[PDB]
DNA sequence: GACCACGGCGCC
DNA sequence: AAATGGCGCCGTGGTC
């Protein structure tokens, strides 16, 4: 392309370099941008993105989140990865999607901006014809980048020293347990070692293996195999304990206080909107998708995700998101029933596994039903099941024929999304966000089974996600006129951060946009809380 | 120093 | 570990 000065004129495609990955931490190495068969070069990149209207290229948001960095109401547009993803969501970096759809990802500013042209122009093309994947990107997607950049550049509030503290208290309790465990194994060796601690367990001890690893074939020392192995030695339950602090230390009470923005004095996560097989997000660097809530030291660390001072976080959760979607998809007559008069099966599987009215049922139970619950919906084998409810296998066994026989669509519906995934090669959400499967047709058994569980999933997980992501962008505009935050998104959950005064008009307001995002079939009930944390919100 | 595969495990 | 699905990050062991 034929050089020409900075500015570039409006409409022109952006490209840029930074110093890290992750846009609030970023140093803006260079910037230009690419329209009409001329690149322009910014000579101050900083400065030069005043002159911009609005990110448009490839990984917009990231620009965009370091423009509002900077104090510059920079928003994201067009993105050819948003194209790509659309079309195949196995397309998920520049670098493939380049390679795929017309050029090469290189580390120049100039010859980015000018990829992201023409990767545009080729990839609107594909998107000609297939009307719902249009939709989807100027309606779902494309405005969701720009919610997703405010809430990236936001952040959220933690509690560094109540964290500098509680790590203290964690180091001296893992002292006490790696000393017993070391006691008992009759001399010390790397307990972080999982390869030291299988030759203690299994060669050195008298404990009999139980399942090997899947691609070294070592002798397991996983949760699974240590919970069955908790009454052959005393050693086994210090270990488990010992993993369970050691995991939450070493991945957060540790690491998140250095991660304090200096300027913002705020935790920043990125929302990677191009990430997923199914159409949900991801959150990276760090994760703020996977905090502990769990064990009571899990609480404690998710206690420490605050509001600021004079506001309050609002927390809301879709009930039993993916059975009431799946009652929607099916049409399941029985299915529809149950959230028409108002049930919860989740706690009636709990009330049945631990035997207790479903009254007695507490929060840890329910949670726990949930594993069984969409663990048989997506394919959990009797095997598995009797042994991780320590029941005979008869009875697991009995209970998927069970909860299957209730909802006889819902079968129905599986073999017709598989059917339709083998022919067409792809199988799709609601909305018809798609995602190929080619394994469907594969001719090892495992391969193929495994790929129908990945296929028939999909629809569900990912029509939940889409109701999401248009429940955020009708949202947020909401959310600006009253002045208040949307903090972080958690797959079927939000976190907003509202002033004390609005708290309880944002989380009703909230809670009705959520509800009546997209009728289905059967109600969608929204869970809020509000609370000056994280944990105290969900309670 | 950075990458990697691996086993493992936190969440949804 | 096992015929649930979807993620990202940890330390280890290893390479470069
Ligand atoms: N906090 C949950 C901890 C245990 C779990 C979970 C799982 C959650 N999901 C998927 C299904 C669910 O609808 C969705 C939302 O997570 P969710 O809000 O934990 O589950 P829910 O909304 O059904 O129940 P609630 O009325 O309490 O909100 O994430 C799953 N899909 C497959 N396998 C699993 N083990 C799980
Ligand atoms: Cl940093
Ligand atoms: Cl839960
Ligand atoms: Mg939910
Ligand atoms: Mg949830
Ligand atoms: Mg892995």
């Amino acid at each position: 392309l034929e050089e020409a000065p900075w500015p570039p004129p409006e409409g022109a495609f952006v490209g840029f370099v930074l110093s890290r990955k992750e846009p609030m931490w970023a140093d803006l190495l260079a910037l230009a941008a690419a329209r009409g068969g001329r690149v322009h070069r910014a000579p101050e990149p900083y400065k030069a993105l005043r002159d911009l209207k609005e990110a448009r290229g490839l990984l917009a948001k990231d620009l965009s989140v370091l423009a509002l960095r900077e104090g510059l109401g920079l928003p994201p547009g067009d993105d050819p990865m948003l194209l790509a993803y659309l079309l195949d969501p196995s397309n998920t970096t520049p670098e493939g999607v380049a390679r795929r759809y017309g050029g090469e990802w290189t580390e120049e500013a100039g010859e980015r901006a000018a990829l992201s042209e023409r990767l545009f122009a080729n990839l609107w093309g594909r998107l000609e014809g297939e009307e719902r994947l249009l939709w989807l990107y100027r309606e779902v997607e494309r405005p969701l980048s720009a919610v997703l950049a405010h809430m990236e550049a936001t952040g959220v509030r933690l509690d560094v020293a109540y964290l500098r503290a509680l790590s203290l208290e964690v180091a001296e309790e893992i002292a006490r347990l790696e000393a017993e465990v070391f006691r008992l194994a009759g001399h010390p060796f790397n307990l972080n070692s999982r390869d030291q601690l299988e030759r203690v367990l299994f060669d050195e001890l008298g404990l009999p293996a139980i399942g090997k690893t899947e691609k070294t074939g070592k002798r397991s020392t996983s949760a699974a195999v240590l919970e069955a192995l908790r009454e052959a030695h005393p050693i086994v339950e210090k270990i488990l304990q010992y993993r369970e602090l050691t995991k939450l230390k070493s991945t957060y009470i540790d690491p998140l206080p250095d991660l304090i923005h200096p300027r913002t004095g705020r935790l920043h996560t990125r929302f990677n909107q191009t990430a997923t097989a199914t159409g949900r997000l991801s959150s990276s660097d760090p994760n703020l998708q996977n905090i502990p809530v769990r064990t009571p030291l899990g609480q404690r660390i998710r206690r420490a995700f605050i509001a600021e001072e004079g506001w309050l976080l609002v927390a809301l959760d879709y009930s039993q998101i993916e059975l009431r979607v799946l009652a929607h998809l099916s049409g399941d007559e029985n299915l529809i029933r149950v959230f028409q008069e108002g049930r919860d099966i989740h706690t009636e599987t709990a009330s049945w596994m631990f035997g207790v009215p479903r009254e007695a049922v507490d929060p840890l139970m329910r949670r726990a039903a949930k594993t069984i619950n969409f663990g048989v919906l997506y394919g959990m084998s009797a095997h598995r099941l009797s042994q991780e409810l320590a029941i005979p296998y008869e009875e697991a066994q009995a209970f998927i024929e069970r909860y299957f026989q209730s909802f006889p669509k819902v079968r129905a519906w599986i073999e017709k999304t598989l059917e339709e995934g083998r022919r067409r090669g792809y199988v799709e959400t609601l909305f018809g966000r798609r995602r190929y499967v080619p394994d469907l047709e594969a001719r090892v058994k495992s391969v193929r089974e495994a790929a129908e569980r990945m296929a028939f999933n999909m629809p569900v997980q990912g029509t939940a996600a889409d109701l999401m992501k248009l429940a955020m962008v009708k949202l947020f505009p909401r959310l600006e006129e009253m002045g208040a935050r949307m903090l972080l998104q958690v797959h079927d959950e939000l976190v907003l951060e509202a002033p004390k005064e609005r708290a309880e008009a944002v989380a009703r307001l909230a809670k009705e946009v959520m509800e009546g995002v997209y009728p289905l079939a059967v109600p969608l009930e929204v869970e809020v809380g509000i609370g000056e944390d994280w944990l105290s919100a969900k309670e």
